[PDB]
């Protein structure tokens, strides 16, 4: 409910509710939305103007807000077609949509800018001059972790390098196999920083994969300068807790929740998809430990205020709300 929290749920789609809350307040984003050109298209198959429909009735309705035609519009209807799929995949399949839309636009390069950082996969063999990287574009990390008590251990986990000798030595082609040391090596790290947590794993015995229930910890303030091969003192790499994406029960079905930090202010609400509710910091930090939370976003904290800038009904083009209300008249007049 709106009067209570400020903000309005969605209603019932497994983990879309949680994403899309989780995208709407990125508020940078949200305004490149509304900028999208989306006057010449189609209102059933855009998955551009399905965005901004659900965008624009998060931020105006008092009621909460459909998702059946951005469902139509990306082809996962059915629910079968959101269990194949995890929350990083729905999230490319959104995003990429909606950059391919700026394109050649105003608002242009907005995704890359909030959400894509740079590494550095490198192999460098011990015994032999012979060095070979990869700098790859990531959207987001899928952190490991059993065994690791929390981000930080998992962030050292992510980068530690792993040895190559004996059975598994390096194949270098001319030089031959040799002994050698694979890791990877962050350049830079986003503005919006989504961070997955490895929650399955694949069991020999069983010939399928299996929940890990185990508790793993998350701060509110998480430095990451260690973990940067070049830092820079004019701009640390700090972060904000910003949401947190929970599941509860059996796999095969559950129940779905986000909680979230709209402002970055430490004032939290749960969105349990059509009720929206004030909690604690404990609640949505120290409660989803170990129920299991699968997915963290970190806000860099240098650019909290360009992030979690405010958005007003001004920001929102009149084409686009002349269109969208003229849905919402016919839409209501129909028996
Ligand atoms: O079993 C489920 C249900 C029950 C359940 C429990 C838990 Cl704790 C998490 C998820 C979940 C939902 C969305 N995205 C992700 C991504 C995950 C990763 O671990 C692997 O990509 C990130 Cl590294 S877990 C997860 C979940 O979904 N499936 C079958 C497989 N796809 C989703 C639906
Ligand atoms: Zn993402």
């Amino acid at each position: 409910s709106k009067k209570h929290t400020g903000y309005v749920g969605l209603k019932n789609t497994c983990y879309m509710n949680s994403l899309l809350q989780t995208l709407f307040f990125t508020n940078q984003l949200r305004k490149a939305v509304y900028m999208m050109p989306t006057e010449g298209d189609d209102s059933s198959k855009s998955v551009p103007l399905a965005l901004q429909r659900v965008f624009y009735e998060l931020q105006h309705s008092d009621k909460p807000v459909g998702t059946k035609k951005l469902t139509k519009s990306f082809g996962w209807e059915t629910l079968d077609s959101f269990m194949q799929h995890d929350v990083q995949e729905l999230c490319r399949v959104l995003l990429d949509n909606v950059e391919n839309k700026m394109k050649g636009t105003c608002v242009e390069g907005t995704i890359p800018k909030l959400f894509r950082g740079k590494m550095v996969s490198y192999i460098q063999c011990k015994e032999v001059d012979y060095r070979s990287d990869r700098r790859e574009d990531y959207y987001d990390i899928q952190l490991s972790i059993k065994g690791k008590k929390n981000i930080f251990e998992s962030f050292v986990d992510y980068v530690a390098v792993e040895q190559l000798d004996g059975d598994n030595k390096y194949d270098a082609g001319e030089h031959g196999l040799q002994e050698a040391e694979k890791g990877v090596k962050f350049l830079t790290l986003p503005p919006v920083l989504h961070l997955q947590l490895m929650r399955f794993m694949y069991d020999p015995q069983t010939d399928q994969n299996i929940k890990i229930n185990d508790r793993f910890e998350f701060p509110e303030q998480l430095p990451l300068d260690e973990f940067l091969q070049k830092t820079d003192p004019k701009d640390p790499a700090n972060y904000i807790l910003h949401a947190v994406l929970v599941h509860s029960g059996d796999n095969h079905g559950g129940h779905y929740v986000v909680y979230l930090n709209p402002k970055g202010d430490g004032k939290w609400c749960k969105f349990d998809d059509d009720v929206v509710s004030r909690c604690t910091k404990e609640e949505a930090i120290e409660h989803n430990y170990g129920t299991n939370a699968y997915m963290l976003v970190y806000i860099r904290e240098s650019k909290l205020s360009e992030v979690l800038q405010a958005v007003t009904d001004h920001d929102i083009p009149q084409q686009l709300v002349e269109r969208l209300q003229e849905e919402k008249r016919i839409e209501a007049q129909k028996r």
